[PDB]
């Protein structure tokens, strides 16, 4: 309780979404520097999403980790929402990623146990967020990860998966085939974002949603040359094709090579 748009002052485009832009802005009262998500009524409603929103603020309002950005509330007027979050001031590690190419063993390591804890305290509530892709997850000011955007959690198990569009990706076989699913699919995003880290591309990438589906379904990944063992055991592990074969985020914090490079 209880903000409206006129208490902020809005700075620079931040990024935009499918739905979402994001701006800089500060609080007039306070001057506290945060992050406004702007969405489009008109968008959201026609069609498809207006519930995921709902999901997303209700979801991340409640959620509270040095690990995942936080929702400090919201408003709206009518002809927008804005959700409040807090300001990530590194950027994605989409933009790193697009920046450096590839990430060294040790940076890679790190990122995955920041997702490995946030993912694990998500778990702790039956909450998975099923969307863990680089353009959503976020770097604080000490370069820590945070995991952000909350349109697509949901309460496990859940089915449907609704219907999603754009990549395929980051999804494991039993979302792209429609059926019910774990907090497994967020193990199997850990697996696609680590090997994405090390070779600088997801493991399943195709120039068709087709042949991506294809891979994916059929789980056809394979190794450069310069991926180190311990780390293309840890990506076979996480990347199996039935749910309860992947591993516990314990048995992925205490890999010996996440142990061995992580700092
Ligand atoms: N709190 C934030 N701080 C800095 N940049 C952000 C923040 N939230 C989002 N962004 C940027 O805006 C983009 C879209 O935000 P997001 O909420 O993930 O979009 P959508 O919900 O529309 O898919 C992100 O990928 C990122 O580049
Ligand atoms: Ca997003
Ligand atoms: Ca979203």
């Amino acid at each position: 309780r209880q903000w409206a748009l006129e208490d902020f002052e809005i700075g620079r485009p931040l990024g935009k979404g499918k739905f979402g832009n994001v701006y800089l802005a500060r609080e007039k009262q306070s001057k506290f520097i945060l992050a406004l998500k702007v969405l489009f009524k008109a968008q959201l409603e026609k069609a498809g999403m207006e519930h995921q929103l709902r999901r997303e603020v209700e979801i991340q309002s409640h959620l509270r980790h040095p690990n995942i950005l936080r929702l400090y509330g919201y408003f709206h007027d009518a002809t927008r929402v804005y959700l409040i979050l807090e300001y990530a001031p590194l950027g994605t590690v989409y933009r790193e990623l697009q920046k450096l190419s590839k990430f060294d063993e040790q940076r890679t390591a790190t990122y995955i146990t920041e997702l490995a804890n946030a993912l694990s305290y998500c778990h702790s509530k039956r909450v998975i967020h099923r969307d863990i892709k680089p353009e959503n997850l976020l770097l604080g000011s000490a370069g820590e990860l945070k995991i952000a955007d909350f349109g697509w959690s949901v309460h496990a198990p859940s089915s449907r998966r609704t219907t999603l569009c754009g990549t395929l990706d980051y999804l494991p076989p039993e979302m792209i085939e429609g059926r019910m699913h774990d907090e497994k699919v967020d193990l199997w995003s850990l697996g696609v974002l680590c090997y994405e880290f090390l070779v600088g591309k997801p493991p399943f990438e195709a120039n068709t949603y087709q042949e991506t589906y294809k891979r994916i379904s059929r789980v056809e990944f394979t190794f450069p040359d310069f991926v180190t063992e311990g780390a293309r055991d840890l990506i076979s592990r996480l990347l199996k094709h039935n749910p309860s074969q992947r591993p516990m985020l314990r048995e992925v914090l205490e890999h010996p090579w996440i142990t061995a490079n992580s700092s």
